[PDB]
């Protein structure tokens, strides 16, 4: 199951199975959760350790039983994989690190005007992973795994990484394969598929793959069947390419902005045998179901279901749960009874989980922010919104106040700039609005209500769902809370083309409630406080970072003023409807 939470001042104590520089402890988690053996992880900040070589330490583990012993060790933060956690799951990772210096291999040099142009040229440059930039030259680096080879702390230097898996590259993306061609180039790593796209995923999620080539079981080598070659070079594109009958070639996809594939492969394979460690077997009736109980024991890694007459008793058959090394068989035989799959652990693409004074957002930064707008005399936005599920938004009651809830709302998604918005782009109309039966459209109660889209929605980087609290379980104190949305910049103010976020305090029910004597602050409200959400945000997202994790705390819905003195902004707070949420929305 899904464990987002970490551990300060601790370090888990042995079950090592690999470890990098990595900037912060997050990123190291990432590592962690798209390494084929890590359960759990532990970092080792600057200031935490005074071994030189150790500091900014990752360092990625593995436990049969799932735990490791817990040593205190002041600074450390340990934590899991995010294995198993759906949507949450993504490689992208655009934090800029200020006074960090990320050394590799510089293969690139340039002047620019900021580290931002810097971040640019990164993300640009096929070969690019990460980036340094002083203050104002650019240096462009690749490095063995893509993690730096070292991270020196250095006042006048930024980093961070390519942008390339969070969707902002402009290099092209390229989805042809390559019947009967052959790649040469630099082999980086060589791992048994059972077809060629399986080793395009693997290429696309490894650090130094750009190309591939696979080799299919009519191969003429029997030795070389199935193998799938990742492959990269200094340009980063082939330098030949060759006629070869029985071979597939192809590219990575990490560069494509919404045929990015699923860093899991979720294809059944009957009559193929997938071998490695054997994990457990248990008689389960079918291989569905052997798919399942293999996702769910997070250590294995793929699964071969034997139709073996004297594998089977009655209905039910072995299900043999498996794992290797680098996560892919050891072997793959193919005139067997029965059917070979992977684990879903890391399909990422879901089932739902558990603006006054801002600056301008940046794309895909906040992918579950939708705009609401109506179709009346002219198109106009009119609130915010959260994306919660494929089909599911969030937003406020009031939104619809005396509107025309019909075929009047075009709801937009992963989109930044307004402006933007021609009748051409796509758009989410309303199969359903579920507004809170107690609401009242002169009160302020309950403001909160569904819409069900007349499509799903594909989760991409930048778009994508929100995460809700967890029970009532608002007991913890946020301190890192964010509000975003289009609205006014000031009272009486304009729509903004550029999504806003602002970092505002959260207050407390009673002190909220002294500031406003003439209206009822009820414990279904959340309330926080020259900064605020004003007229247009409406409906948007009130977010709050909870173990690196981002957590829907609350709905914009109203203020006095906007950004006034000691009047805060009230927020339906969520926790408090989840109940209302999960029974509407698990339904129909
Ligand atoms: C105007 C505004 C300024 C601001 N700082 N921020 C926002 C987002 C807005 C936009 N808001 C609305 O346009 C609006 C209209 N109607 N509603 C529902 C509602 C809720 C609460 C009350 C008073 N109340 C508080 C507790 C009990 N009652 C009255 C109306 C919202
Ligand atoms: C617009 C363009 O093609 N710019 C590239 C730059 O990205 C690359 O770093 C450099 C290599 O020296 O060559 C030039
Ligand atoms: C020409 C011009 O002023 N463009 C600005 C840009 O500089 C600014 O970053 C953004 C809001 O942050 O609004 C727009």
């Amino acid at each position: 199951g899904c464990l987002t939470q970490l551990y300060e001042n601790a370090f888990f104590r042995g079950g090592d199975v690999a470890s990098m520089y990595t900037p912060n402890a997050q990123y190291c988690q990432m590592r962690c959760t798209f390494h084929p053996r890590c359960l759990l992880f532990s970092f080792l900040p600057a200031s935490s350790i005074n071994d030189m070589e150790k500091r900014f330490g990752c360092f990625l583990k593995d436990s049969v039983t799932g735990t490791l012993p817990k040593v205190h060790r002041t600074g450390a933060v340990s934590g899991h994989s995010l294995k198993q956690c759906g949507h949450q799951i993504s490689a992208c990772h655009r934090d800029i690190y200020k006074g960090v210096d990320m050394r590799g291999v510089n293969f690139n040099v340039s002047k620019v005007s900021s580290v931002e142009e810097c971040q640019k040229r990164c993300t640009n440059n096929i070969r690019c992973q990460f980036f340094s930039y002083a203050t104002n030259n650019c240096l462009l680096k690749y490095s063995p795994g893509g993690t730096p080879t070292a991270i020196k702390v250095l006042s006048n230097v930024e980093s961070g990484f390519s942008l390339k898996p969070c969707a902002l590259s402009e290099i092209g993306c390229h989805m042809n394969i390559f019947q009967h061609l052959a790649f040469s180039d630099v082999d980086v790593a060589r791992v048994l598929t059972p077809d060629a796209f399986v080793c395009r995923t693997i290429c696309t999620y490894h650090p130094n793959c750009l190309f591939f080539t696979f080799y299919t079981n009519v191969w003429k080598i029997e030795s070389q069947r199935n193998v799938c070659l990742l492959k990269t070079s200094e340009s980063g594109t082939p330098s030949s390419s060759t006629p070869q009958e029985n071979t597939i070639s192809g590219y990575s996809l990490l560069t494509c902005k919404r045929t990015l594939p699923e860093p899991c492969h979720s294809k059944i394979y009957p009559g193929v045998d997938f071998g490695g460690e054997e994990l457990n077997v248990t008689f389960v009736k079918g291989v569905n179901v052997c798919q399942e109980t293999c996702t769910k024991m997070i250590r294995c890694q793929f699964f071969t279901y034997s139709l073996l007459p004297e594998d089977c008793k009655e209905e039910k058959c072995k299900c043999f749960l498996r794992l290797s090394m680098d996560g892919s068989p050891t072997r793959i035989a193919y005139g067997t009874q029965g059917s070979s799959g992977y684990s879903l652990r890391l399909c990422n693409t879901g089932d739902v989980c558990t603006i006054v004074g801002g600056t301008n957002s940046s794309w895909g930064e906040w992918p579950w922010q939708v705009s609401l707008q109506v179709k009346l005399t002219a198109q106009r936005h009119l609130c915010g919104g959260s994306l919660i599920g494929h089909q599911w938004v969030l937003t406020a009651a009031h939104c619809f106040d005396g509107l025309p809830l019909q075929d009047v709302w075009r709801i937009y998604s992963g989109i930044l700039n307004l402006s933007d918005i021609t009748k051409d782009t796509p758009f989410s109309q309303i199969k359903e609005i579920i507004i809170h039966q107690n609401y009242k459209v002169s009160e302020g109660n309950h403001d909160i209500a569904l819409i069900k889209l007349q499509a799903p929605l594909n989760y991409t980087e930048f778009q994508k769902p929100i995460c809700l609290p967890s029970k009532g379980d608002t007991s913890t104190i946020y301190t890192n809370c964010w509000v975003t949305g289009w609205g006014f910049s000031k009272e009486k103010g304009e729509i903004q083309n550029i999504l806003q976020k602002v970092n505002i305090p959260l207050v407390t029910n009673e002190e909220c409630q002294k500031r406003y004597q003439d209206y009822k602050i009820t414990q279904r409200m959340v309330c926080a406080g020259g900064k605020d959400a004003c007229k247009g945000d409406s409906g948007g997202p009130l977010v709050c970072k909870h173990n690196g994790m981002w957590r829907l705390v609350g709905i914009t819905s109203w203020g006095e003023g906007c950004a006034r003195r000691e009047q805060p902004g009230v927020y339906t707070k969520v926790a408090e409807y989840m109940d209302w949420i999960l029974e509407k929305t698990q339904s129909s």
